């Protein structure tokens, strides 16, 4: 609903996690999106497993990287729509390797039926996010190692390299901004979050936005 929406303030977002040394950003973005969409569909907020994707999704490349849209499709097409709880399939890729996939000994925490890819337009992405909840997006994270807090008003925007989760925006602030959940622990940014200026494709935020559909 226009002016400002922060889904963290509506019990919809889980705590900030840590990908460690694994290039598993794609999995953190995809699962963060699924956790928020599951809650918004009328289910308790449950922590879900990134490790399921890193180890079992063979259409992506584990710790070498992947794509959120491929991850969503693997869940539906190969894993019978199941997303395991984080407690039953804990993160094990912190050192930079993906252990072999185990197909049993886990509990289903959520299911999805598909995914939608959103327009490459920030006004349109805010409109969808405002009603339907957090969006999985890709950014150029090149300058993000120097981010110490505040609204980043200028961002290197050359090549997408990092998937993250858009959880809100605020258009009534002095400079309109987006609020993004990252996976580099609470010690980075504003307790694991970053705010970037909205309306000028900062960090190429509008280019690869999508969301899972639970129905
Ligand atoms: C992100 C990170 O851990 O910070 C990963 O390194 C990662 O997933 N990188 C991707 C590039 C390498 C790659 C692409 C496609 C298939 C295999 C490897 C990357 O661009 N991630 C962003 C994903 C968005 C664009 C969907």
């Amino acid at each position: 609903a226009p002016a400002a929406v922060d889904w963290r303030a509506r019990g919809a977002v889980t705590a900030v996690k840590d990908q460690g040394q694994c290039g598993s950003c794609w999995a953190f973005s995809a699962i963060g999106n699924v956790e928020c969409q599951w809650f918004l569909a009328g289910h308790p907020l449950t922590n879900l497993s990134e490790q399921m994707l890193v180890s079992c999704d063979k259409t992506d490349s584990g710790c070498s990287g992947g794509l959120m849209n491929n991850a969503f499709e693997w869940i539906v097409q190969e894993n019978n729509g199941a997303v395991y709880t984080e407690d039953s399939y804990p993160y094990a890729s912190g050192e930079g390797i993906s252990p072999p996939c185990t197909t049993s000994g886990h509990t289903v925490g959520a299911t999805i039926t598909g995914h939608v890819e959103l327009p490459q337009d920030e006004a349109q992405i805010a409109a969808w996010l405002a009603v339907n909840g957090p969006v999985a997006v890709a950014v150029d994270a090149s300058s993000w190692m120097t981010y110490t807090g505040g609204v980043m008003t200028s961002c290197v925007s050359e090549q997408l390299d990092h998937g993250v989760l858009l959880v809100g925006y605020n258009d009534s602030a002095a400079v309109p901004y987006w609020i993004i959940k990252n996976s580099w622990t609470t010690q980075w940014g504003e307790e694991g979050y970053i705010r970037i200026a909205k309306g000028s494709n900062q960090c190429l935020v509008k280019e690869e936005a999508s969301s899972a559909v639970v129905g």
